[PDB]
């Protein structure tokens, strides 16, 4: 699980949306697995805007901060699941890491801010869904 909060904004996976989120819409797109909704209170954290390929992300089922090289947003094959037929995610980065479905939500970031959240993983890879080209989560 896990979320980003910049501005008026909550970017979350959209396989984990809530009722609340989806009430308050703002974007979502399933080829991303990502969904925006808007908040009351402003959020604090910052999002990079860079071509960054070097990071920190935080991974829940080893309780762990693991430095990673990722790379660039890509159009990948990801294998069916609960959430999704078997299916291209668009603007997915893939780095060598643990990763298992509840670490979702984990945030990827540089020096700049936040890069994204954690989306994929198995087979020792770990994917992020990126946000550094949603350029209105700033405005
Ligand atoms: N973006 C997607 O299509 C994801 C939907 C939910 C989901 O569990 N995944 C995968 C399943 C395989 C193992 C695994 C490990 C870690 C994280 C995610 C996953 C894909
Ligand atoms: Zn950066």
């Amino acid at each position: 699980s896990g979320a980003i909060y910049v501005g008026n904004y909550r970017v979350v996976n959209r396989h984990l949306a809530t009722h609340n989120d989806w009430a308050n819409l703002v974007w979502e797109d399933s080829s991303r697995d990502l969904l925006v909704s808007s908040t009351t209170a402003q959020g604090c954290d910052t999002i990079a805007r860079c071509d960054c390929q070097t990071g920190v992300y935080y991974c829940s089922s080893r309780r762990k901060h693991y430095p990673v090289s990722f790379s660039k947003p890509s159009l990948i094959f990801v294998e069916a699941s609960e959430y999704y037929p078997a299916r291209y995610q668009s603007h997915l980065m893939l780095a060598v890491g643990h990763s298992e479905p509840g670490d979702c939500g984990g945030i990827l970031r540089c020096q700049h801010g936040v890069v994204g959240i954690v989306s994929t993983g198995g087979n020792g890879l770990v994917g992020f869904a990126d946000v550094r080209d949603l350029l209105w989560l700033d405005e």
